[PDB]
């Protein structure tokens, strides 16, 4: 449980109570009351806009000023406490803007594995650490958890199973002859389409989530009947969905650097045992309703390990002015999942406001923002997109993707640097080739 004690400066404390147990709704408003008695200025952090505007209702009375317009108040004067996203915070950081050296910082879902989270958690871990902060991480799953079937309110039906992760026609009739609602996590968005018409073709009426789509959709999950959503990871960021089954492919893209020269999304491949757990987490939830069921794919393994998102977090870190010189380091339980010398991507003041404008409004991977803006290109300067070497070429549909430049020529989407992320679905092929012809 919480108290009082773990809001002295030099404390982090992980908050580890089991899924369900009551974090977010029970335990953050009490940390929050107390945080105000003692005059605490206090940051608490959101994993999505979703769920940013549940904690304005678990928040009700208190005096909190919400940094997001996912949440309709009017805010007075008092506040000394200020509730905004992870990425949010990350992104002030980076900016010339002001953030408050916060007395207390509140992660909630703190295993939120998003890179401006990891550099958020590393960050803040420093700040405790240099004896400036408290700091409370609030995750059924900490780093390095290595338990995918934690304790949960009712009793869960843990089945290993074969999943499909294509089309089907026969084989798997337990998927659809059930007359609940099913929660389907799926290693990719284009995976998921491929699910999502087969079920839709079978009858059922599905409902797609991914990071870009979540906040549109997630609603329909609330204002729609349905039968299944179909998620990819970023549902276990304390999602809630009324749902009586999970359905948990085990799987996971992994973005990995080759040769520090380009980015692939490899797998799928197991999920982490904290991932397994916040999938199944979504269910079981329910103390008066015991037999909801988790249907497993594949066994769990250290996924994180080499993944992209850590060195990604440096990039960001080594780019967040902490005391002059000073670099912070990741949170210490995630510092050996990547393979960096600490400082080496701090950029100069030019140069870092273009890696700033590359990832917010250009909408880049950090990686890759990386790469362009170390390169001293300034923002609005296309030619790398259509500059790299054939085996770069982004395909559309078997044919090499092309765009009108801003200049009027058709030329073929050929970036000098290649990172995966950039046309893994076709949302994504879509926003790069705007990006690619100057329209952002
Ligand atoms: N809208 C709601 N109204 C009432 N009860 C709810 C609602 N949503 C969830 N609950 C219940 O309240 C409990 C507390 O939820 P919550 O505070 O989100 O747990 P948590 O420990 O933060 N979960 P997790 O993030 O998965 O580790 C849940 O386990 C549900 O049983
Ligand atoms: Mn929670």
């Amino acid at each position: 449980c919480f108290e009082p004690s773990m809001l002295k400066k030099k404390q982090l404390t992980v908050l580890d109570l089991h899924p369900g147990a009551g974090k977010t709704r029970r335990v953050l408003p009490e940390i929050v009351r107390e945080a105000i008695k003692k005059r605490l200025r206090t940051v608490i952090l959101a994993p999505t806009r979703v769920v940013a505007a549940e904690m304005e209702e678990a928040l009700r009375g208190l005096p909190v000023r919400y940094m997001t317009t996912a949440v309709n108040v009017t805010h007075s004067g008092t506040e000394i406490v200020d509730l905004m996203c992870h990425a949010t915070f990350t992104s002030r950081l980076l900016q010339p803007i002001r953030v408050p050296n916060y007395n207390l910082n509140i992660m909630d879902e703190a295993h939120f594995t998003d890179p401006s989270s990891i550099a958020a958690r590393g960050y803040i871990s420093t700040r405790v650490e240099m004896g400036e902060a408290a700091a409370i991480f609030m995750t059924a799953t900490p780093p390095g958890t290595r338990d995918a079937f934690p304790d949960s309110n009712s009793p869960i039906m843990d089945t290993e199973v074969e999943v499909p992760e294509r089309a089907w026609s026969s084989g798997f009739d337990w998927v659809t002859d059930h007359s609940g609602k099913t929660v389907w996590f799926v290693p990719s968005v284009r995976n998921g389409n491929e699910i999502a018409a087969c079920l839709t073709k079978a009858g059922k009426r599905v409902i797609q989530l991914s990071r870009k789509t979540f906040e549109t959709e997630f609603q329909k999950t609330k204002n729609q009947e349905w039968d299944f959503v179909i998620t990819t990871d970023i549902s276990e960021m304390g999602a809630n969905f009324k749902a009586d089954r999970v359905i948990d492919s085990r799987r996971c893209l992994k973005p990995v650097i080759l040769d520090g020269e380009r980015v692939i999304l490899a797998g799928p491949m197991p999920v982490t045992h904290a991932s397994a757990a916040q999938r199944r987490g979504r269910i079981g939830r329910n103390p008066n309703k015991p037999g909801d069921e988790y249907m497993y794919g594949g066994g769990c393994a250290e996924t994180d390990e080499g993944h992209a998102h850590w060195l990604e977090a440096r990039m960001l870190l080594d780019n967040i002015y902490l005391q002059d010189g000073l670099i912070a380091s990741l949170y210490r339980p995630e510092a050996d999942k990547v393979a960096a010398i600490e400082g080496e991507f701090k950029l100069r003041t030019e140069q870092r406001k273009t890696f700033v404008e590359l990832m917010k409004r250009g909408d880049l991977p950090v990686w890759l923002a990386y790469q362009v803006a170390s390169a001293g290109i300034t923002y609005t300067d296309r030619r790398w997109c259509f500059d790299g070497t054939t085996n770069n070429t982004i395909m559309e549909d078997s044919v090499p993707a092309e765009v009108w430049t801003k200049y009027g020529e058709k030329r073929v989407l050929k970036p000098r640097w290649m990172d995966a992320r950039v046309c893994s679905d076709h949302a994504a092929l879509k926003s790069f080739k705007e990006f690619a012809a100057g329209k952002r």
